[PDB]
Parts: structure tokens; sequence; C-alpha cells
DNA sequence: TCAGCAGTACTAAGTACTGCTGA
DNA sequence: TCAGCAGTACTAAGTACTGCTGA
């Protein structure tokens, strides 16, 4: 798990938890053996970045990872009351969620030999922020029922860390500490609110919680 | 886990377990045209009509450890033992295998951009390419391509999906038991199509069926 | 670590430690991948043990292991006084050691196409309990300078240990009790006593301390 | 870790480590016929005679993921693409590989029972098999068999033992410095007495060196 | 300094997440 | 019951034990 400070802790050691280090390689994220080959010490280091599935709410209760950083900043005045106000009137206008787009099947009219060939687009909300950061939004059949599941993602780059990681391999439990600035928190709230109406619902009480 | 592969009575027959719903072996029910999962150990299957929604979709695989001793290849080495995949069938899927040229893999994954934005956030849409063929005897196959997630390029992957009706004994109105497998007898054709899926499915997965194919002969 | 209450308590699932189970395959002790592979219910139970090299003193000080069990069994009258004088006698008594045997290597008359071929002798003490525990000395060349060093290995069948693991895997961090049978630890005292002069004079002042 | 291989006028020199001593290369000293790990970076090594018996011990091996892109065979193919192994040397060295009929792997491993008793413990005799061979430039080279650990049966390493007055710079009157390694130039007769004991050591290490030996031939 | 790596080779743990199994 | 397995696929941890490295 990661701890949350406002800064948060993030481990670099678990390519299988919510929080991975990749590297970008021939265009896509592949996971990286952080202890078994050691990081570049030149600008291919921009290439590596650290992927966190962010999670907003745990128990049905708002402080877990985000929903934690977002109520920590306004009890500390760094989000202001027309902050919450403004981040719920965009809430309040927003129609369409990337849960809308679906996730499709086209028909192609090709046959390989013998056999039908369709196509599923998978409808993806990307956002990048002047600090290097990346916020993605992807959609997934829901793998309990009918409908469809919504999942927020930061991806924060290794340049953007520290203690800087050039030149070596990663420490045991390894757990390397990352300021997170004010908008970044925002347009994850915004992520959330244009996920899917299930997502802004709940995103629009914790803001009235503290509102 | 493993399904078992066997012959009997002349047929090449597998065990499909019905209670891993988290395996390559699930237990899915179509629902407006997707494939929703079933827990299959406390709601009933349905006795009346539209049980047939309900199937068995399995993701079987050719090689392993770089054998030709699973699933598949077991399935297909016992036909050929007994005389139920014969000369003349393996021959001439060789034959189908030297004249395919094109595969799965080369359609490719692609991100497309979109002339959309959701309140300041741009909009993708990620195409991949599927392969689908009904059989004759209800049975579906299909071919998903998808990135190769440890190196760089693309894994296909082949689905074999039976319905209920297919299989024995009748599960119409009772819920699965504990650890239960159904009985699925594999047609004959059935074993060619997926030696097909797997010839068009990618280059490195066609050397494969005829390196295989070809030690057998 | 293996606590202990006489009883241990042995860990089953790391086969790069002090204690590791094997089985007996052609004769020789192989790991085994508790694990991956179930034990079998059937008379091949009696071929797997636990392997423990037993350790006499920690911090140079007697409360480890076996000098653990000794002292706890002496104040609990399990150890009489004259078993602690007849160890001790035995001790007087004792010459010789596995130590003095030591490791040669004799040269045979032997060329194998232009290589001459010798044979290394490493010299190895052994004793069955009725129990079916086995107690193993070995020689090793003393790796921080000249001269040697004596191992005792305790080696208890999987039979002779509860839960009993017969048609399953082992569970995660498993730990098994085994009861420990009083001339066990007295006959491992005497494998520390015939080692090497060393771990007799440690031995030797070890049971001085509580007669 | 591993060793550098490199090849430079004329000469395929490897370039050792002598601040390892837990690695598969370790400087030793014999004392009373035993070779002894040292502390090079804590005691200083004696610029006097006597320092003959200081020695580098490099555990040697041949494949790696059943290729021969690792070390001996890192420096053979250096050896054959820079003329220093000609055509004849290896061409004569498959006709020894040929002739070979019996290995190390051969004496085995037993224990022997003996007439000895240690105060009611029995005594046993476990004997090893060594093959040793002194190159006239004075390097060592030993083959040693043990039980392969995962398996059963056995398993042959190969040493090679080079005399510190084999390599450069020399360390006479001084601690080894951080991280130094040491340059040793590689001759040719040890390059074949290398490939012959793996041939000479078991039947898989000798088919492992013919196929690498034909596959440059 | 002096905490922690270097080197070695292999299994078992961590990982996410629900049904479902078992005693 | 209800704790913990079943299933999935991969790296990183545990492991013993000293020299030795590094910031």
């Amino acid at each position: 798990e990661a701890s949350v400070s406002i800064v948060v802790r993030l481990p670099i050691t678990r390519p299988t938890s919510k929080i991975r280090v990749k590297k970008i390689e021939n265009g896509v994220g592949i996971p990286v053996s952080t202890r078994k080959k050691s990081f570049p010490s030149d600008e291919n280091l921009r290439d590596y970045y650290i992927e966190w599935q962010i999670s907003f709410a745990r128990d049905g209760k708002y402080d877990y990872e985000l929903s934690r950083m977002v109520r920590l900043a306004h009890e500390h005045g760094i989000l202001t009351y027309n902050d919450i106000y403004e981040l719920l009137k965009f809430a309040d206008d927003v129609k369409s969620y990337l849960e809308d787009k679906g996730i499709r099947r086209e028909s192609t009219n090709e046959e390989l030999y013998g056999f039908n060939i369709y196509e599923d687009v998978y409808p993806v909300a990307k956002k990048e922020l002047p600090s290097g950061e990346f916020i993605g939004i992807v959609l997934k059949h829901a793998q309990r029922a009918v409908g469809y599941q919504s999942m927020v993602y930061v991806c924060i780059p290794l340049t953007n860390v520290e203690p800087s990681l050039a030149g070596r391999v990663a420490r045991r439990n390894e757990v390397v500490k990352y300021e997170v600035p004010v908008d970044l928190m925002k347009e994850l709230l915004k992520a959330f609110i244009i996920a899917s109406e299930t997502h802004k619902n709940d995103i629009v009480k914790f803001l009235r919680s503290i509102i």
C-alpha cells in the first residue's frame, strides 16, 4: 500500500501491485525489473514512469488515496472553497462520461481464411499535465455482470520523483517520495467525474461533505 | 488447473470444469450480446428455453515449454493415435498451412485519435482485431490479439466457446455440483478448425502447428 | 528461525534455510517444492524428511536451539543430574573426533586422457535413532582459514511430525510441531562432543554451568 | 558478476576481478597443500618469494541458456574470429572428442562403509573424483564431480587456477585496489586444454563442445 | 564510517479479487 | 460455517554469510 503524508509514498518493487514502474519501449509501456536491470543515467530515464491505478474510495468511506489527498488539502487551505464549488459546478454541467462510450465490436467485411474479422474499440480518456504526469481513464467490461467499470491511472515520470534512481537498481521494499501538485489532485477528481455517473455521484457528495 | 483429455468409444473427450470461474475454462451467459460470467454454484441453470445462451468458453493453448504435450496437442496426438484424425486429414491441413500468407497478427493494435473530447480530456480509441467462426455443431472459435506484455509485439490466443447443450450431463434446472466437470465429446471437424485457427493466428503459431503435424506424419 | 517450546516449531516453506524438507530419491536427498507438488499419501511419505542443520550456541552464549533445549530439560527434571555427568564422563573419555579424520585427496594411478585422477574422501558420522530420526556429522574445509569446521544435522521424517501433510501442499509460512525425544537431545550433544575438541570444550563447560 | 573477455594485440584477454572472494573468481593461497581464501583488501600481497602460492581460481563455464555466448565460448569464438584458434586446431579438437569414450562423470560418487566407529556413531567415507592437469605455462585445470542438487545424477565443473605471476599488473607488496581486476592474456594452449577438459568431464559437456566447435567450422 | 550491497542459485512470497472449497 | 484456497503469471523476496563497497 501507498502511504499519504501533501505527499505520497509509492513502492517501486511491486510490479504485480496497482503501483508499478514501467518504461516506454516501442511506444507501449512494458514492466521493468527494477532489481535486475540498472536504470539509465541519460535521457532514457524520461521513458520510465510509475503507473498507479489510483482508487477514490475504500470501505464505501472517503479516506483512501485520492479521497484522503483532497480533504487533507481542503483542511490545509490548499483547496479553496471555490475550488470545490467549480469542481462541483463542473460536475453539475458534465453530461457524458467515458462509460457512455462503451465497448463496441465493429464488423469489417474481411474474412481470414473462412474466419470473420471484427474490431473491438476501447474508449480511453487521456490528459497530460505541464509537469509531465499523465492521467488515464480506461473502460473495461464489468467482471461482475452487465455494464462497464471505469478505472483511473496516474503515470508519474521517474524524473519527477526522488531519490533519483539513475545508474542503479532499486532498493528492497524501496518506497520513493513524490510531491503531489495541487491541480493533479483536482484533475484526478475531474477524471473520476467524467468516468461514470456512478463515480461522479460519489465525488459529488464527497465534495459536499466538507464544503 | 488443466482439463482432462482422454479417448473413449472412438471419440476424443475433454472433461471441462464448470466451478472455476477464474480459470481458462469458465461458464458464461450471453446477455444482450456480451458473455457474462455465471456463478454456477449459487444460481441454478434454467430448465426452460434460453439455456442456449449459456456456454463454456475455453482459452485453449497448443504448446507448453516449447513442447506439444498440452491441451490441443494432447487431443490431436490421441486423435492421430486412434485413427480419428487420418493421414489425409493431416496432410491437407499442412497444405492449408502452406497456402496461408496473412495472419490475424498482421492486423495489429492501433490507438486512433478522435475528433472528440470529454471536458478537457483527450479521447482515443484503441481498436483490437478478433477472428470468429461458427461451426455447424454449435461451437464458436475466436482468435483475439493482444500486446505481449513482457516483450514488444503481439501474442494471439484461441478461444473455443462450447454451448452447454453440447456437453453432458444435462445441467438444466439445477446448480452445478462441487468440483463438477462436464463430459465434452470433441468432433473431428472442431479439431481441424482449431488447428486451422492457430495456423492463421500468427506465423509463430503456424510453424508450431506445422512442426507438430509433420512430426506426427 | 525455529521457535522452541519440550517442543520445537520448524518451518516447512524455506528450502534455502538451515531447515529444509527433502525426499529420498535414488538414495540421495533432493529438495522438495512443498508448494507446487502434493505430498504422497502412501508409503512414499516415509522417504520425505526435514533436514535441520542444528546449531549449538549463538552470540557465544548458551541459549539457542540445542543449548536452549538441553537446559530447559534439566530445569524441568527431564535430564537427571547423572544424565549430565555421564554426558560429561563420556566427553572426558572421548579422544578422537570427526575433525581428526580430516579431508584427504588420495591419488589413483589413473590418467583420463592426460589428466591425473584423484579422489577426495570426506568423513561423515551418522547415527539412527529407533524413532526414525538421523543425526549427521559432516566435515568441511574451514572457509575462513586453515583447518576444518564440523556441522551437525538432524533428519526428521515427515511421519514423525504433525499436522500430517499426506495428500496436500504445504501452507504459507507453514510451521509444524515436532515433539523432541529425550535421547535425541543427548545424542545431539554427543554429536557435538565427537565433532571437534572445539565443539566438545563448549559442550563440556555448558553442561558444567547447570550441573 | 562476469569477467570481461576481449581481444587485444592478437591475444585473447580476460579481466578477472580480485575483490569478489565469494564469486566464481576468487583469489586463494596454498597453505600446506590447501587453497585458503585471501582477503586481498586488508592483507597486502607479499613482495618476496612465496608469492607463487597465491593464485586465482576461476570456476569457468562453457554454456548458458543452452547457448554458447558465455565465458569459454566467448573466448573460443573470439579466438576463432581472430585467427588465434586455427581450422586445424578445431578440426583435431573434434577428432579428440570423437575418440574420448570414458569421462570423469563415469567414476561417480560413492559412500564407503568403514570398519571404524566414533563412540557409537557409524563412520562413512564419501569419495569424490577430481581430474587435475598442470600446464607448462603454470596454470592448473581441475574437473570436480558433484551431485546435481535439483535432479539426480552428476554435474561436472571445470576450474582453472591462474598463478598471480601470470597476470598483470604486478600486485607484489601492496593491497588490491577497490574493484580491481587483473589483465590475463590467455595462451592458445590453455583454451585447447580447457575445451578438452569439458570434453572428458561428461558426455553432456562433450556434445556441447562438439556442437559449438562444428558450428564454428 | 557503517549500513547495506556483492555474490551465489533456487523456491516461495507478493500481487488483485471473487467464487468456492473443505474440514 | 468461514478461514483460506483456486486460479492466473510474473518479478522480487527469502536464504546464509563474510568481505567489501559507497556516499
